[PDB]
């Protein structure tokens, strides 16, 4: 609006892709972005890759140049935490006292690592044991993974699951540890989560499910973890520790601004909060699946960027991009792992190929609907899984499992069943 100026508070992907999204539709009023990170708004999922494996260049991680945030003419004002939104007077309170004035609020706050109980005080503390989400857990874990050496990864999550995969192909001893069942109980079929466990433990990682840890033993001097202590009494020596029990979205600014919050901050089809000045995005955001119809949390890249521009269009008198299936990725041993859609409640599982080979899909069902679909090595019938979910195409069940029968033909009758029968 020329006039209008917009306040981004939180520098991550969701808010940097806000910034520069708004830029990008024709947004001539002022950007400002705050974050209470000091680096250079960087790429995360690097972390527990190809940088954490030191082989990208520190420069690789900029999402932007810092000339671009120049060109686009976006202010970025880093190492400043906003402690307080008042909307009444429009503006946002930054640590040192400072405020800035908005007409339009964005809140890319994202999240913060979920504290392990058991690691409180000198734990946590000690330089051997780390959470992995900021630039400087990756390069103080990278300095550290050591061949030889043992590490014990608390949590099977598929970050868990990239770090133990990093790690031990810096051959370091490695042992990750799962409260849950299986690895990835929540979110994937027995059958799948069988196949990663035996694809680590093929690699080399131990995995210990049905784990709690207990405690751990600490050196006095070094004031380092020596070992991680099991439930069950089992002790694991440690050389490093890398705990991930999960993100818990930053959401106190907007609690303490009458905003409603659950378990995320949330936001209507506009992205628009309680308060309508002010949108939030990102990992922090709880919006409304039209797809599955119910309110959910997505914590990944390309939720981020889907909502950033959303928001962009709409700050921009623009039409946003119709609401799109779900999906993120993993890679785990140079296996190009893509899920899509959410799994949640789901009857049955087909399995389209062998699980004892990377090269398969698995189709999570409620019914005859497919809800989402893992796959694994499988780009191509991972895209027109893509499809099957946001059109919700009727495809034959009975054929999903079936190799001989291409996907695209499976497609191309379920919407010609759309068309001529009632
Ligand atoms: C190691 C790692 C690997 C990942 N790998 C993948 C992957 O392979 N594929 C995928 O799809 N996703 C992956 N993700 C997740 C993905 O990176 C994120 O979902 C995405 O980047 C969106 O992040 P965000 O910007 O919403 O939140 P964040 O990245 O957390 O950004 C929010 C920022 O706002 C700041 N902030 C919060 N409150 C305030 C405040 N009051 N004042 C100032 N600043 C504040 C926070 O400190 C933070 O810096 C990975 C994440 C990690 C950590």
């Amino acid at each position: 609006n020329a006039n209008d100026n917009v306040v981004i508070v939180g520098t991550g992907l969701a808010g940097v892709e806000v910034a520069f999204g708004l830029r990008a539709s024709g947004w001539e009023g002022n950007i400002r972005l705050v974050g209470d990170a000091t680096v250079i708004p960087h790429h995360l999922p690097p972390l527990s890759k190809a940088y954490l494996a030191g082989k990208a260049t520190a420069e690789s991680l900029y999402l932007r140049t810092p000339d671009a945030y120049a060109a686009q003419n976006i202010q970025l004002l880093g190492g400043t935490q906003v402690t307080a939104i008042n909307r009444d007077r429009q503006q946002v309170i930054l640590s040192d006292g400072r405020a800035l004035d908005y007409d339009r609020l964005v809140l890319a706050t994202g999240g913060r690592p979920r504290p392990l109980p058991v690691a409180s005080g000198a734990v946590g503390k000690a330089n051997n044991f780390r959470y992995l989400r900021t630039l400087e857990d990756a390069e103080c874990i990278r300095r550290q993974l050591i061949a030889d050496n043992r590490l014990v990864v608390i949590g099977g999550g598929y970050i868990g699951l990239e770090v133990a995969a990093t790690a031990i192909k810096a051959n370091m001893h490695v042992t990750l540890l799962d409260t849950a069942a299986r690895v990835l109980e929540r979110v994937t079929a027995p059958p799948v989560s069988a196949f990663y466990e035996h694809l680590h433990r093929e690699a080399g990682v131990d995995i210990r499910t049905g784990t709690q840890v207990c405690g751990f033993e600490m050196s006095t001097d070094q004031q380092k973890v020596t070992a991680v202590l099991c439930e069950d009494g089992t002790r694991l020596p440690a050389d490093l520790v890398i705990a991930g029990i999960g993100l818990i979205p930053n959401c106190e600014l907007a609690s303490a601004a009458g905003l409603q919050v659950d378990n995320g901050i949330v936001i209507n089809e506009h992205m628009q909060t309680s308060d309508p000045l002010i949108m939030a995005v990102g990992d922090c955001a709880r919006f409304h699946s039209q797809l599955y119809d119910r309110w959910v949390r997505i914590e990944s890249v390309p939720n981020a960027l889907e909502q950033a521009r959303k928001i962009a269009a709409i700050l921009c008198g623009k039409v946003p991009r119709d609401e799109a299936a779900p999906w993120f990725w993993s890679d785990q041993y140079e296996i190009g792992l893509k899920m899509v859609g959410l799994s949640e409640g789901y009857d049955r599982i087909i399995v389209r190929g062998s699980l004892a080979q990377p090269d398969f899909s698995v189709f999570y069902l409620q019914g005859d609907r497919v809800l989402a679909v893992d796959t694994v090595n499988r780009p191509v019938e991972f895209n027109q899984s893509k499809q099957i979910i946001t059109d919700r195409l009727p495809v034959e069940p009975n054929l999903l499992g079936d190799e001989s029968v291409p996907l695209k033909e499976i497609i191309a009758a379920a919407k010609a069943e759309l068309s001529s029968a009632p």
